[PDB]
């Protein structure tokens, strides 16, 4: 599914992401924009052989099982394919665990490079929330 901007903001807020570990909703929308362009089916291979899955590009090196990442853990206890569902529940839950891991949203390199320090409220402007 490719979410609309406000549509995704609403879903993330219903799933408890808004202000989770102190990160306003705009931070999460912005991350998703640059990770996946709001597409739950996005996948991308990393240099190390792991793969990133879903709207928040969660990686198989640590967080999900894809059967093909030798280093690996599955700390979210989830097949990576669950992260590609129309229903964002598994991506949200696993993102809550990642953002709690010590480095906050820095775990998403794209968030650090493209969202951190910017006016992330713009990403939820105009949305009924």
């Amino acid at each position: 599914k490719v979410f609309g901007r406000c549509e995704l903001a609403a879903a993330m807020k219903r799933h408890g992401l808004d202000n989770y570990r102190g990160y306003s909703l705009g931070n999460w929308v912005c991350a998703a924009k640059f990770e996946s362009n709001f597409n739950t089916q996005a996948t991308n291979r990393n240099t190390d052989g792991s793969t990133d899955y879903g709207i928040l590009q969660i990686n198989s090196r640590w967080w999900c099982n894809d059967g093909r990442t030798p280093g690996s853990r599955n700390l979210c206890n989830i097949p990576c394919s669950a992260l590609l569902s129309s229903d964002i529940t598994a991506s949200v839950n696993c993102a809550k665990k990642i953002v709690s891991d010590g480095n906050g949203m820095n775990a998403w390199v794209a968030w650090r490079n493209r969202c951190k320090g910017t006016d992330v409220q713009a990403w939820i402007r105009g949305c009924r929330l």
